[PDB]
Order: structure tokens, then sequence, then C-alpha cells
């Protein structure tokens, strides 16, 4: 396809799911080649695998003593629209989560898309590869298209689910919301996070219970989201990916730690 920047300046803002504050997003159109990139404080921060500052609950990137939290939400938009040249300037330090999910993003990103006039060169996955970490595994393989599968084993009533994204299906993923487990709600407070994190943005499960009174939203809405977090962390490869991946059980550093593999075997 072609690359694609938006059409006009794009606000969000809203609470960080981690952070607990208020912060705005404006995204800016920019020109063929520049590729996604957020910018803080005077700081452009690309949005590639080399920024990635931490991992664990969420992908945030840093450069030059800026940092933004919870980035693959966002990217995951951009990555299922393939907009490939945007800044994404956040006033704050954290990406709003919003309802959890992406819809606010897709709907209005969808809308205000502009076509360049070069086409996109996309990351190519060229051969097999695996990685793993403790029972966790990501498999990736060539693919004319992004096809995307997550299968998770979930310690609650949910048991095995899978879900598979293919082209044209991302409507199928972007309403799935970001979701937690009341038994690990503890550990993530006390590590200094989910600090905005509530039943208005997150759908919270426990062993028998769904704490959400409007409840879920797809039977399977956790491994949807978890397709989505997963696409949202390929685009730190830097381009639009083609590639058929599978991810047992993976979570962002096992993504990420794919990506590095990836690029690294490619460079
Ligand atoms: O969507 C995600 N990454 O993008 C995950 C985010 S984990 C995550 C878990 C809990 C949180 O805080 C909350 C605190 C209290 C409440 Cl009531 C609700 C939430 C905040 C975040 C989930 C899928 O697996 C990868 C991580
Ligand atoms: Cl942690
Ligand atoms: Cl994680
Ligand atoms: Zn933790
Ligand atoms: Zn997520």
């Amino acid at each position: 396809g072609l690359e694609k920047t938006v059409k006009e300046k794009l606000s969000f803002e809203g609470v960080g799911i981690h952070t607990g504050e208020y912060s705005k997003l404006i995204i800016h159109p920019e020109k063929e080649g520049t590729g996604i990139r957020f910018f803080k404080n005077g700081v452009y921060i690309p949005a590639r695998h080399e920024f990635v500052v931490h991992t664990n609950h969420s992908t945030d990137l840093g450069f030059k003593g800026q940092r933004i939290k919870t980035v693959e939400h966002i990217l995951s938009v951009l990555h299922l629209l393939e907009i490939t040249n945007v800044t994404i300037e956040v006033i704050g330090n954290e990406i709003p989560i919003l309802d959890g999910s992406g819809w606010e993003f897709y709907e209005a990103i969808r809308k205000n898309i502009l076509n360049q006039n070069r086409e996109i060169d996309y990351f190519v996955v060229e051969e097999p590869i695996i990685v793993e970490d403790e029972g966790r595994l990501i498999k990736a393989e060539p693919s004319d298209t992004l096809e995307v599968t997550y299968e998770g084993e979930f310690k609650n009533f949910l048991g095995r689910q899978k879900f598979t994204f293919v082209e044209g299906n991302e409507e199928e993923i972007v309403l799935a919301r970001t979701f937690a487990f009341d038994w690990e709600i503890e550990h993530i407070k006390k590590v200094g996070l989910g600090k905005g994190g509530s039943l208005k943005n997150t759908l919270v499960l426990g062993k028998d219970k769904v704490y959400n009174p409007e409840g879920l939203r797809y039977e399977n809405e956790p491994v949807r989201h978890k397709v989505f977090d997963l696409i949202g962390d390929l685009y730190l490869l830097g381009s639009p990916v083609k590639g058929k991946f599978y991810s047992f059980r993976g979570g962002h550093s096992l993504n990420v730690k794919l990506v590095k593999e990836l690029a690294k075997k490619q460079k």
C-alpha cells in the first residue's frame, strides 16, 4: 500500500492507566520517510525497539531523559491502519488509556487518513524463528499478509482460548480492552504501576467472577487484546510488518525480544 499520514492534527486526552495522571496527545502529519515518532519536551523518540526502556505491564519508550509509558495501543492502531509518517506529541508521561481498547484512536484516525506518494517498504519476515522465555513462546514465519495468533492458558474460568487476526479483520481487535486478574492487582500497585486502572478502562476478572457490570465485549476479549498488543509491539520494527506470528502466553517482554531478534537478523 501507499505510505500514509493524517490529513490534519488529531487530539486525544485522558488518564494514563499506569501513572494515573491526565495526559494529552496531538498527532501531527509528516512527510514521506519520517516514520512514526513521539515528541515530548523538545525530544523526538522514534517508535523503534532501540528506544524501549521498560516492558513489564506496558511497553515504554524513552530518549534523552524523556519517557512515554504505554505506547502499545496507539502503535497497534497506527500499524493496523498502515499510517507510516506521523509525530505523536505527548504532553504528559503516558498515552491515555481511554476505554482500554484502540477504538477511539481507530475511529478518529481512520476518517483522517492522507495517502502519500510512495509505497510502503514493509518489514518482511524472511525465515522462521522461535523465541522463548519460561514456558512462553513466540514463533514468526514468512507470509505476504500480517497474520497474528495468540493462545492463552488462563488460571481462571476462561481456561484455554486462541484468536487469530488476519488483514481485513482489524475491527475484530480494536474494541478488545486491556484486562487484569484481581489476584495480580496488589503486585501492580506495589511496583508503582496501575494508578489509573479502574472498571472504566480495564476488564477485571476473578477466579470465577467478572467485575465489570457490562461484562465482556467478546467471550475471548482477553486473547483478542493480546493480539492487539502484539501488533503494537511489532510496529517497533519501524515499518508495517508482513509475517505470520503465533504467541503462546507472550507478553511485552517476549514480544520485544522477538522484535530485537528479527531486526538483528535482517540488519
Ligand atoms: O494491556 C496490557 N498491555 O498493553 C496489559 C496491561 S497489565 C495491567 C494490569 C493492571 C493495571 O492496573 C489496574 C489496576 C487496577 C484496576 Cl481496577 C485495573 C487495572 C494496568 C495494566 C494486559 C495484557 O497483558 C499485557 C499487559
Ligand atoms: Cl514488575
Ligand atoms: Cl506484560
Ligand atoms: Zn510485575
Ligand atoms: Zn494492552
